[PDB]
């Protein structure tokens, strides 16, 4: 009179629901290139800003032997506050990444065993 | 003797995951509207950009009847190499994410069966 | 002959794709972060981009008393339609992110008590 079968759907569910929370992480990192591809376009655009800094004045002298050139900086690159402050934001991905995989390795292995010992109780 | 009740507690547990799961999938969706929002405002300033390559030098010649035009390229375009790319990323969220809804279709019709099975124990 | 072993390893389990569930949502928070941190590096470069507009010719005119100045505007800055649809995206987050908060708490009662019913039944 034991519910045995109840809990094979009951085990069977939990099966779906790792799968699923899986298919997230694979899902974030999709979403966390996204963000930095958006980088690499915004550093292409901070060369071409620099150049606009070049540009100043063309022919603006034809009675003078002289060019006025004013390359004032366009971009504000940031290579210390901005950028170590990323480098902390990629290490918390990390450990919570080893995290998450530590415990789905640890979920499998017990997913397995639940319904390993089920099976005896009916094998 | 049976524990049914305790059942119901975790068939219970289940369920209340799994909406926690289906609230993590709108919250990504936001997301990833932020991500393509982003280049929309991009895309504006990459209009902008073309026109500080126009400009250029203005009345730079008073003693002569011509004037100095250099719209050099100002915003680097991704035309195939990283539009391209850029497809491919939309296409894997799109894999992902109809398996996704696939696995939260059965898991739905197989929590219901679980809870359905229990009531008939204890109806 | 009660398969109360088999239902702690399942309780415990569902205890683990509970941990995994709030991971997700601390890296969700460290996305969301690096899209609002491009918004500031891109607010940046619209002060910059205005100031490209003030740069039109330098000297251009040395047999008049005259300077052309033609500060165009250069970045289009979004006041209504951009920021309110963005305030909107935010406070779909917060609804969101509240509703995740409540179920977790109610998962994290409901887990604890399934254990402790579990205990009496073999304390």
């Amino acid at each position: 009179a034991q519910s045995r079968t109840l809990l094979a759907g009951i085990v069977q569910q939990q099966q779906q629901l790792l799968d699923v929370v899986k298919r997230q992480q694979e899902l974030l990192r999709l979403t966390v290139w996204g963000t930095k591809n958006l980088q690499t376009r915004v550093t292409a655009i901070e060369k071409y800003l620099k150049d606009q800094a070049q540009l100043n004045a063309w022919g603006a002298a034809f009675r003078q032997v002289a060019h006025t050139t004013v390359p004032w900086p366009n971009a504000s690159l940031t290579p210390k506050w901005n950028n170590e402050t990323w480098q902390e934001w990629e290490r918390k991905v990390d450990f919570l990444e080893e995290n998450i995989t530590a415990l789905l390795e640890e979920a499998q292995i017990q997913q397995e065993k639940n319904m390993y010992e089920l099976q005896k109780l009916n094998s």
